[PDB]
This record gives C-alpha cells, sequence and structure tokens, in this order.
C-alpha cells in the first residue's frame, strides 16, 4: 500500500510554439502551431516509474495558478501520490517556453518559479514517506540545497539514492557524489562535470571513471542511440550496453524515461543484475523515442513485453 | 441589450523576463514569468465594458485551460460570452513573448482557434449584431470573417469601427468602404499607404490617402503626440494632442483608445468627434501609466466624472 519510489524535484509546464524561422531581436513572427505539455525532470521520471506500475510520491512545489492545478491533476491521472505536492501564492508554476523551427533548432527560456521555493521544512514533513521508500530520486532543477537534504534523509534511513545532475553545474558540491548510490547523466553533462570531451563511448568510459573516483557507488552515462555506459566501485571497468536501432520520431525526455525506468527496477526488482536493469531501461526509453510528446510517449506496462517484468530464481 | 459588439480575437500572453535574449540552440534561465489576457478584440471589448458599456464578444477559443480561463476573464469584466465559441480543433490563440532588461523582445504569435471563427458562427449572432450601436473589428481573425461582420452591421444601420491591425499591405478595399470609422497607428498607416510617417503632418497626409479610398472617418494614433482625425465632411487634418505623462508601459494602449472610442460612439453619439478623441486619448493615457495590458485599463469609477 506504501510508496516505493519518491521523487523530490521539479514540475514545469512546457509551452511550445512551432515556426518556420526563429525570430531575431525586436521581431514579431507568426508560428503555425502551439502546444502545452507537462514537463520537468522530476515529474517526468516519476510518471515513467508510475506507468510501469510503481507506487510513487512526487514531492514538489507548484503555483497557486491554472498551470499548478492542472499539474496536480496530471499527477493524479497517472496514479502518483500528491500528498507532498505543495502549492504557493508566492511564485508561478515553473515554465519552459520553447520556440522551434523547421530544422529542429530551438530557443528555450526556463523560469523555475515555484520549484525554487521547495525548501527544507517542506521535505521534513515528508520524512515518513521518504524513510519507508525503496528509492529516492533527485535532479538539479530545484534548489541544490534541497536535493542535497533529500539525499541525506534517504541515506540516513537506508534508502537507495538515484541522482541525476541535470542540468549540470560546473562546480557541483562534492557531497552529491558521496551521497549517490547511483549517479546517472548524459554525455554533455559529463563534459561539464569533468572538464573532458565526450565524443565516443570510450570517452564516456573515461569521464565516468573520474566521477566514480569522486565517491559515487555506481556511475551510468546515457549516450542516445548508443545506449549507455556503466561502472561501479566493485566493477570499475567501463561496460558499454548498446540498444537495438529504431526510427527515432522524438527523443525529447528520453533521459527522464530511462531514469524513471531505472528507479522502477531498483525499487521492485533489487536482485536483478545492474546490466539487466540497464538493458530493460534502455528498451523502455527507446519505446519513448518512437513517439512525440515527452510524457505522452512514455509507455505503460500493459503496452510492453511481459518479460520486462519477470525475473528468474537467483 | 448589448450596445457594443466586438468580433475578433482572444489570445493568452505568455511572458518570460530574462537578462539577455537567447541565440539559436541556447537554453537560458529567466527570472520571472507571467500570464495575461490579450488579443486586440478582447482588449477593446474589456476597455469598453469597464467604462460601463454593455458588450458582447464574438470570438473563438480552444477547449483547453487557456480557453476556459479566457471565458472566465470575460465574465469577470461583465462581457456577454453568448457567442464566445470553444473548439476541440485548435488551441486558444497564444502570444509568447521573451523580454530582456532593456525592454527589447522576441514575439511568436499562434492565432490558433481565432482563425476558425467562420461565417456560420457570425450568422447565429445576427440578432445581437442588428440591435447594437457599434460593431468593432480588427485583423487578428480571418479577414473574410471581419469583412462579413462589417457587412452585417452596415445592412442593419449599425456603426462600424474598424482597426486594421496588424496591417496587411494589400488590404481588400471593401474594408475602406465598410468603415464608418477607420483607426490605426503610425506604422500601420505606413504599411497601408506605402508612405513614411515620422511627424504629425506626415500622418495627416497618410490619413488623406485612406480617406479617399472610401472611409467616412480616419483616425491615426500617434503615441505621446495623441492622434489625428479627418472626415469626409472635414477633410483637413485635425491634430488632437494629449497631456505628457511618465509612461510605465504602453502595451495595449491602442486597444484602450479604440475601446473608449467604441464606448463613446455607442453611448454618447451626440458628442463632437474631437471631444470623443480627447476623452479617448485621456483614457488611453491612464492605461500607459501602469503595467499589464488589460489590468492597466481604467474603470469608470476611477476616472474623472466628465
Ligand atoms: N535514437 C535512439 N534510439 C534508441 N534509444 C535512444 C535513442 N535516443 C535515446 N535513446 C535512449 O534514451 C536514453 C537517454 O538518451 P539521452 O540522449 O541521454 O537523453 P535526452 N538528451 O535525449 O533527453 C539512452 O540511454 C537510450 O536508452
Ligand atoms: N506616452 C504616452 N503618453 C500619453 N498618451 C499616450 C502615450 N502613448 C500612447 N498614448 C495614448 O494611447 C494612444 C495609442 O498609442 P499607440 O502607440 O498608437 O498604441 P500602442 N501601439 O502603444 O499599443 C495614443 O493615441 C494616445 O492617446
Ligand atoms: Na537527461
Ligand atoms: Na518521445
Ligand atoms: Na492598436
Ligand atoms: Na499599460
Amino acid at each position: 500500500e506504501v510508496a516505493a519510489v519518491v521523487v523530490v524535484g521539479s514540475c514545469m509546464t512546457d509551452l511550445v510554439s512551432l515556426t518556420s524561422r526563429l525570430p531575431k531581436t525586436g521581431e514579431t513572427i507568426h508560428g503555425h502551431k502551439f502546444f502545452i505539455g507537462f514537463g520537468g525532470k522530476g515529474a517526468n521520471q516519476c510518471v515513467q516509474a508510475a506507468r510501469l506500475g510503481a507506487m510513487t510520491s512526487m514531492v514538489c512545489k507548484v503555483g497557486k495558478d491554472s498551470f499548478g492545478n492542472d499539474y496536480i491533476e496530471n499527477l493524479k491521472q497517472n496514479d502518483i501520490s500528491t500528498e507532498f505536492t505543495y502549492q504557493t501564492k508566492d511564485a508561478a508554476t515553473g515554465t519552459a517556453s520553447i520556440i522551434v523551427n523547421n530544422e529542429g533548432q530551438n530557443i528555450i527560456v526556463i523560469v523555475a518559479g515555484a520549484n525554487l521555493l521547495l525548501n527544507t521544512e517542506d521535505l521534513r514533513a515528508a520524512a515518513n514517506v521518504i524513510s519507508r521508500a525503496k528509492v529516492m530520486v533527485c535532479q538539479l532543477e530545484i534548489t541544490p540545497a534541497t536535493s542535497l537534504e533529500a539525499l541525506t534523509m534517504a541515506r540516513r534511513s537506508g534508502v537507495k539514492t538515484l541522482f541525476n545532475p541535470a542540468p549540470a553545474i560546473a562546480d557541483l558540491d562534492p557531497q552529491f557524489y558521496t551521497l549517490s548510490d547511483v549517479f546517472c547523466c548524459n554525455e554533455s553533462e559529463a563534459e561539464i562535470l569533468t572538464g573532458l570531451t565526450v565524443g565516443s563511448a570510450a570517452d564516456a568510459g573515461e569521464a565516468a571513471l573520474v566521477l566514480l573516483k569522486r565517491g559515487c557507488q555506481v556511475v551510468i552515462i546515457t549516450l542516445g542511440a548508443e545506449g549507455c555506459v556503466v561502472l561501479s566501485q566493485t566493477e570499475p571497468e567501463p561496460k558499454h550496453i548498446p540498444t537495438e536501432k529504431v526510427k527515432a520520431v522524438d527523443t525529447t525526455g528520453a533521459g527522464d524515461s530511462f531514469v524513471g525506468a531505472l528507479a522502477f527496477y531498483l525499487a521492485y526488482y533489487p536482485n536483478l543484475s545492474l546490466e539487466d536493469m540497464l538493458n530493460r531501461s534502455n528498451f523502455i526509453a527507446a519505446v519513448s523515442v518512437q513517439a512525440a510528446g515527452t510524457q505522452s510517449s512514455y509507455p505503460y506496462k500493459k503496452d510492453l513485453p511481459l518479460t520486462l517484468f519477470l525475473e528468474h530464481h537467483h
């Protein structure tokens, strides 16, 4: 009956306008389509996990506005607990305004808004839900100090920590590394965090080694169509996990699918090998890249192969 | 009974403030976001309503959050929504704006549901239109629809107030002959006439070209310089200046002016035109003294009794 995956992080409303050319300074242009979507890394990861069958709770803060009420309703529609989804008069729900041209190039303006007002007192009220969970998931779209306190609470209670340093900041508090049981980022994030170039999968292996030695138990670097790379303290040699080639329609939010799937497996299938979790997580994320719309492309359990939810005797 | 009927656009304004504007491929973080209720049609309707006009807004929005919220905004300003349609086929119109610290911006408009307001939708409103005093249109909906709205008003003896905004270079000349009052700004007059409009004397000359295309009355708004007016009976340009004020935010001031004018045409038909425009200048100038477009439009109770 209790939540097994707890996500502390961000909800954002995505506001997207499609145009033929991007506008220059001082220009007014007309686009040909507008749409809304439910976004934010925290809520994206939570939604994927829930749709796989996880019992989830989303700890976040939105506005006391239309976007916020709508966000709450979106979480409820996906069977996510909103017990610790706070609303505040003091800021608008977080927004991501995105303008896209015909070649796929874009301009993006994020206003984090209510997400920055999720504070330490707000977490403390959730201590019980956090201590009874199997996994706690965080990112860097809320106040860093809040994510860091979340990771600390989870650790104190023996709860597994899954940390996604996204978007990445150059001079990240090293406590994030030592509080991370599983540290998962993409290629360009690994460039920012380590100062290294990441073109190939071999390069990603070297970057991942630097992050491992800063104190992470497990490091995973996602690589788009190349799948992912994993290292651990017990197995520090890079292990490249490729994925079956697919016609990518839209890769937006695929990383959040991957991480949400990974949370699902860490929580409900703790005995699987790590290599196995990542295969399944690749597969699920790859289903998401085959459809448009971020959260609306994340697959439900009922639409997936049944073997993704089986395990043999160990 | 409604005395002012507006056939036109409702848009949701989505505004993000940043320190610098973003280049191609950039993700940047702004420091504030806000929502506002916009669209020229609704803006003009709202100013007229706040002055005490009984108004009806004929428009189309989406069957979405933004649309429901728009309907509620109109109701909150005592506007009839009898002919505010909602459609599944498109989203409520949007204007996405990104503004830096120096006030420079990038804007992306998606007209959305506004372009689906058609001729059948207007036909149902024929009764409300024929019992009105004034009909107001702009160019943010399908031009053919505005043009039919003007034609219905004319047929029923209803006064037509047309605001060709944003302006198109090759405007159907039927718009000129169906306009009892034709009102635009400086840069719009440049587009419609091909002439330069730096001064108030230039505006007078541009206004004369528009008059000779068949308008009864031509008014050209001029920001801090007020406005210029000509008519078929008095074709010499008359410059109406306005008191200097510390402008906080001029966004939507043209829509305040036009809504005020609709109010006066409908409820004070005996005032001289010069008088209407003085009052309309004053009301619009109150609006420039505050931020927020519609929220800066003054109510009657907050205005001098005259
Ligand atoms: N083209 C593609 N084909 C198959 N799988 C893909 C893919 N692009 C992304 N993926 C999957 O999604 C994961 C995350 O990709 P990533 O590029 O890091 O996230 P993002 N920046 O696209 O939101 C990969 O590890 C992989 O499992
Ligand atoms: N700075 C200002 N001071 C006083 N009145 C002002 C003003 N800027 C605009 N106005 C008034 O509002 C009207 C519309 O200005 P205009 O510049 O055409 O509207 P807009 N394009 O800013 O929305 C003018 O006719 C004038 O009455
Ligand atoms: Na990611
Ligand atoms: Na997708
Ligand atoms: Na205007
Ligand atoms: Na204003």
